[PDB]
């Protein structure tokens, strides 16, 4: 069973700017297995809008090349849940953040969560933050994750994490 | 730093027979990332010999096809450490077992552990054993693992876990 717990009191304007994908996990191995997997996406920037919507700038491997992609996320009645239509997902969920160091988020397709749940640990600087990973793992503890990846500083500042 | 703790009091004759690869983890993402990764090997049978050596029967994806492979492991002065020359590894290490339900083991290349360390949780029946996974994760807690995979009952009785 998948139950996600979204952040209380999120202020979306404060997530603006540069981020790096430190770790990722998914419910289904095939979502992240291999560099061409559908949810192997590397977040570069979060750009909140004056409306309270959210643009997500990421890199992804498409047809043998590291491509730029932009996902537009629309705000909902819950401040930490956004609607999207990308990567066969329909929701972006913010689990936790302290704005200055780490942010944990998930994507899912609410119609098929077990087949679609992917979560990431983002950080502000291209270094390993063990405190952030511990928060990530504690969030993951109650979710049925079957693949987990964690990246090192060299991969964090590479193109598509290679 | 990589420090593995091998099992005290291992009786190798008692690991004989059928096993299934329930979970796997590695120090370097590329060791397990994608079905063709070098250490994506699925253990089918452990066959100890009268000499105290060990034959390991496994399946691996080679050139687009699920192939059978046999690794011969030679005993050393430490009962839980065996010498091999396969998969660019030189050691097989038994971390823990109760013989009847689970067995945890690693492979590594002692010259380059960070680049080569892969560990598995084996079980006797093609079911998820959460107690065995908890033992696996506790062993992994002190190792620098960057990729972890866990498989479900359908994958356990499939060909090359698909």
């Amino acid at each position: 069973i998948i139950v996600t717990q979204t952040m209380k009191g999120l202020d979306i304007q404060k997530v603006a700017g540069t981020w790096y994908s430190l770790a990722m996990a998914a419910s289904d191995i095939s979502l992240l297995d291999a560099q061409s997997a559908p949810l192997r996406v590397y977040v570069e920037e979060l750009k909140p809008t004056p409306e309270g919507n959210l643009e997500i700038l990421l890199q992804k491997w498409e047809n043998g090349e590291c491509a730029q992609k932009k996902i537009i996320a629309e705000k909902t009645k819950i401040p930490a849940v956004f609607k999207i239509d990308a990567l066969n997902e329909n929701k972006v969920l913010v689990l936790d953040t302290d704005y200055k160091k780490y942010l944990l988020f998930c994507m899912e397709n609410s119609a098929e969560p077990e087949q679609s749940l992917a979560c990431q640990c983002l950080v502000r600087t291209p270094e390993v933050d063990n405190e952030a990973l511990e928060k990530f793992d504690k969030a993951l503890k109650a979710l049925p994750m079957h693949i987990r990846l964690a990246f090192n500083p060299t991969q964090l500042e590479g193109q598509c994490h290679v």
